């Protein structure tokens, strides 16, 4: 599924992402724009054979289990193929441990990189919240 930019935003408030861990509503909606444009069907290969999947890009590395990526964890204990769904639940329960592990949202390189330090309010403004 690919989501609208208001929806997206309306689904995340809904499972509770807008201000957890300190992030507003608009750093999460920024950081899945540039990690997947808003698909929930977006994989990408990393450079050491592990995969990132979903609508947040969430590293096979640590987070989930995807069968081929030697060596990894399993820190939310769910198939990587559940970041795939059209219903974000897995991936939002995720993201929240992964961003409550210390490094907070700077885990996902493309907001670090693409958000952080920007006008992020720019990405709910608009939407009937
Ligand atoms: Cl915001
Ligand atoms: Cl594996
Ligand atoms: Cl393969
Ligand atoms: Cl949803
Ligand atoms: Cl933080
Ligand atoms: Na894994």
């Amino acid at each position: 599924k690919v989501f609208g930019r208001c929806e997206l935003a309306a689904a995340m408030k809904r499972h509770g992402l807008d201000n957890y861990r300190g992030y507003s509503l608009g750093n999460w909606v920024c950081a899945a724009k540039f990690e997947s444009n808003f698909n929930t069907q977006a994989t990408n290969r990393n450079t050491d054979g592990s995969t990132d999947y979903g609508i947040l890009q969430i590293n096979s590395r640590w987070w989930c289990n995807d069968g081929r990526t030697p060596g990894s964890r399993n820190l939310c204990n769910i198939p990587c193929s559940a970041l795939l769904s059209s219903d974000i639940t897995a991936s939002v329960n995720c993201a929240k441990k992964i961003v409550s592990d210390g490094n907070g949202m700077n885990a996902w390189v493309a907001w670090r990189n693409r958000c952080k330090g920007t006008d992020v309010q720019a990405w709910i403004r608009g939407c009937r919240l």
